[PDB]
């Protein structure tokens, strides 16, 4: 299971189980830069459970190498995650 690097903003739609990594999360307080998901079985980031929950990027601790390691699992065509900036 290799973590595939991606850049923000990032979203994914549909079923499957995927491993992604990024170093692009906000580390300063910004309630506009968030992660959200729905209809997932699992969304874990650095061992923290965010499955189907809204969280600001700055609330998610990085790993000790400065990356965020994301494990996604969904079983539906409308399973979804997004990691992005609030448009307003
Ligand atoms: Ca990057
Ligand atoms: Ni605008």
């Amino acid at each position: 299971g290799e973590y595939l690097e991606m850049d923000l903003p990032f979203s994914y739609d549909g079923a499957g189980e995927y491993l992604w990594k990024t170093d692009d999360f906000s580390t300063t307080v910004d309630w506009g830069r968030y992660v959200n998901s729905w209809n997932l079985d699992l969304l874990e980031i650095n061992g923290n459970d965010y499955t189907n929950r809204w969280v600001a990027q700055h609330q998610v601790p990085p790993a000790s190498d400065g990356y965020w390691y994301i494990h996604y699992k969904g079983s539906l065509a409308w399973s979804h995650v997004e990691m992005k900036l609030e448009h307003h």
